[PDB]
């Protein structure tokens, strides 16, 4: 069985190609390296051990509709997860049309192309970001939906296009996955992330920044920080799986489905802060500052959803995140 | 000289502001790939535009064609761009998204991304009340609640949003959103006009088919809202004086441009009207008589939706001219002339 991962080489791409090789997929990556290194597919290949050979790799925008069409054609593919895409939220403010057209036309490419090739079975990579500053948590799947900044407006149209396609076309089958916060790297810490919190927290324990500036102190939560959902990029990968399994087993019985992919857990800014100077053994000075503009104060998941129907629960908690991210950065100071 | 870049502009909607603006003495360049027009509109534009007629310049060019576009600015000044084109047929656009979203947001995008790296950062973009959905009160103003309610809507409602983060990334856009309400009528001229290609989706050009004799009778959907007589209410404007009101946009953007950034103004009358009315009112100007069949609701009707005219008269110093009769007037001096459209 052979999968398609577009943005493979990315974060939370490459930790899912390990898994899908051990699962015994075959698996194809199309990325255009534009927010990652050919190393992470080396590194996943060689981690692959007996499975590595059954990873292949192209070097391909989703907008090059030639070279698309051309990859679809060369391979029969079950599925295809699709990662690709520019992330920056500061980036997409001062660079909207380049986070419209990565984004947009990427993915209307590869819907069109999916949908000439008869591969109409589709997991996208969503976000929390699309429930906006929420009223209520824990957020189910049926919060209502609004983005607060171009990146996550992308994000929300994907989602829109994605349901559009599905009731135009009930051949379509297609999962949604609301991502929360991804922290940490495989154990390994042979491969790992190569502009949030934890990323900042870790380059404070080596010296590289002299302080963490604290984003809001007022906020009506435990210790008055900002409160997240921050969920271990293994289990992340781990939803993949799921999710693939629910297309394999469950297709009669879907249409285009959303789940979100967290912990249920609310964790504060000192939180986990104190849980990386445990891993890491090292101080974080801290600097309190107000608000950032454009923050959630709290926003964790509603699993119910994910937990019956996905069949997917995450299984790895924060302390082990931070020494996750702490074993990778320390072997890896400068990634690959 | 000032010229203009128009796309879209051999439709209904953009064929009627190219003779405007010619007629205002600007130059017109049209990019229209024809996927939902023919030559024969423009060509009668340039007719009844005179001598002007050789102001305007025609390119069959696909927004989405960016090697053709960039030839085309590079080798231009213009002072604006209205970007009428798109596709805009609800019902197509449920049974076909993806065209709908590739044709209007990758060509809108290819047409903003063009424009920023050739100095042209003034833009007029058709957009369409259809962004209120459906409204909890009415008139609508321009800060009511935006939604959509189809595929080709949720186009229109994400183009505005990318115009509002383009002109938030950079403060030399200069961006005027127009809402139109519902275009009816034609030129007085009865020259050009409204002509779709097969059964019309919309009011009007199915009513002037009946009239004509093609189609027998005007199916109404809905009669339960609650309304004057239970039919749906909406805005008529004259499809003139929406070619007026963008005409009112270049005005704004020339005299007024540094208090502006993206603005958003609704064009319609500020009156509803009803089917049941746009009926009579039709059957007064063409002395024909429209039989009626009646069907249930139409999905994703709106009951009753009609413009705060307000901002537009005060902002853009614009309020439309025309009323109901002289709309139907137009419309049946389009039709009894031009009852097969323009192929004949
Ligand atoms: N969070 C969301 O989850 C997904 C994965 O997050 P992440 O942390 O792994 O981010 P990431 O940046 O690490 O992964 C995204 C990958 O997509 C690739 N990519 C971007 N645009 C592309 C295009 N047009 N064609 C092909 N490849 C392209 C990038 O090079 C990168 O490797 C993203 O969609 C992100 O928005
Ligand atoms: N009249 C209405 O029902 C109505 C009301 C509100 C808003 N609008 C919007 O107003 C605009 C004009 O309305 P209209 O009645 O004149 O519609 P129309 O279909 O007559 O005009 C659209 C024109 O755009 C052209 N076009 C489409 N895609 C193109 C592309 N990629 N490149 C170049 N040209 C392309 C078509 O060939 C057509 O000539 C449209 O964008 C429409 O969505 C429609
Ligand atoms: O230097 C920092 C950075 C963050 N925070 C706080 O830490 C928490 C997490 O912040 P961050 O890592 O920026 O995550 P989010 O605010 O949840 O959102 C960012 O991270 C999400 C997960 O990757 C993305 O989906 C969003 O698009 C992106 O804006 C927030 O309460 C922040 O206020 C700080 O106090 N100091
Ligand atoms: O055969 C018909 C067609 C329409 N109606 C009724 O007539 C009214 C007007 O319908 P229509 O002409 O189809 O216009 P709307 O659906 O209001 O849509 C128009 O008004 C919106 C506001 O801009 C735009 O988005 C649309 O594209 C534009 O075509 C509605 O109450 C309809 O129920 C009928 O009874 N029979």
């Amino acid at each position: 069985r052979t999968i398609l991962v577009t943005g493979g080489a990315g974060y939370i791409g490459s930790h899912t190609v390990l898994q899908l090789l051990q699962q015994g997929f075959r698996v194809v990556v199309v990325d255009n390296l534009d927010n990652a290194s050919e190393a992470a597919l080396a590194r996943v290949a060689e981690l692959a051990g007996h499975d590595g050979a059954n990873l292949v790799f192209h070097k391909v925008d989703l907008r090059d509709r030639h070279a698309l069409v051309d990859i679809f054609s060369s391979h029969r593919f079950e599925a295809v997860i699709h990662f690709a895409g520019l992330k920056a939220v500061g980036e997409s403010v001062h660079k909207p049309l380049l986070y419209y057209d990565n984004n947009l036309v990427g993915t209307i490419t590869l819907l069109e192309v999916m949908a000439a090739n008869g591969c109409k079975k589709l997991v996208f990579s969503s976000s929390a970001t699309v429930y906006g500053w929420p009223k209520e948590v824990p957020c189910t799947e049926e919060f209502p939906l609004c983005a607060t900044n171009p990146y996550g407006r992308t994000k929300l149209v994907i989602e829109d296009i994605c349901r559009d396609v599905h009731r135009s076309d009930p051949d379509w089958k297609i999962i949604l996955l609301r991502y929360f916060n991804p922290v940490g790297a495989h154990p390994s810490g042979y491969i790992g992330e190569d502009n949030n919190l934890m990323p900042y927290v870790q380059q404070v324990a080596v010296g590289r920044l002299p302080h963490l500036t604290v984003y809001g102190t007022d906020y009506s939560t435990k210790d008055g920080t900002g409160v997240r959902d921050y969920i271990h990029v293994v289990d992340l990968a781990d939803g993949h799986i799921a999710a693939l399994r629910k297309l394999y087993e469950d297709s009669d019985k879907i249409g285009c489905e959303v789940y979100n992919l967290g912990t249920g857990k609310g964790t504060s800014v000192l939180e986990m802060v104190a849980a990386f100077e445990k891993a890491s053994g090292k101080k974080i000075p801290l600097v309190f500052a107000g608000r950032r503009p454009g923050d959630a104060e709290i926003v964790y998941a509603a699993t119910a959803k994910a937990e019956k129907e996905l069949k997917w629960k995450a299984k790895y908690g924060i302390e082990e995140m931070c020494r996750d991210l702490w074993n990778w950065a320390s072997k890896n100071p400068y990634g690959y």
